[PDB]
């Protein structure tokens, strides 16, 4: 039940290097129902941006929302998730199947690109977690 706006952001210091995720669940009246930031060990930028998506989707599914609007600032995640792009990388293929599995739990979904400054919350959660690694 209900709609959520789920922001996500990855942070990584190498290819791969220490990485973290951040995510924010917002309602329509604009309350932050839940948010998170965590270190994830070593990962690339693109892995972290994907892991933050999955962490946002898991949190929204835990909260039982039925309609999710994803908001992030990674082109690569958006274009792969929507099927515009495909990748040979078997690890990012697996993260997409995982994200799509999660998405199947919602009655509706969408994804929208926001500039990073608009995504400042999730970005601060991921970076503050990574700055403490
Ligand atoms: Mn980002
Ligand atoms: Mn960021």
């Amino acid at each position: 039940g209900g709609r959520v706006h789920a922001y996500f952001d990855g942070a990584s210091r190498g290819n791969p290097g220490p990485a973290a995720v951040g995510w924010v669940l917002v309602s329509g009246d604009g309350g932050i129902v839940a948010e998170g930031g965590d270190t994830i060990g070593r990962a690339t930028n693109n892995q972290a941006e994907y892991d933050a998506l999955i962490a946002a989707l898991e949190a929204a599914a835990d909260f039982g929302f039925d309609d999710i609007e994803l908001r992030g600032d990674s082109q690569l995640v958006e274009k792969q998730l929507t099927g515009a792009w495909d990748t040979n990388d078997p690890d990012l293929r697996r993260k997409r199947v995982r994200a799509r599995e999660l998405l199947t739990g919602f009655d509706d979904w969408s994804i929208t690109h926001v500039p990073r400054a608009t995504n400042e919350r999730a970005d601060a959660l991921a970076n503050e977690a990574l700055d403490d690694a």
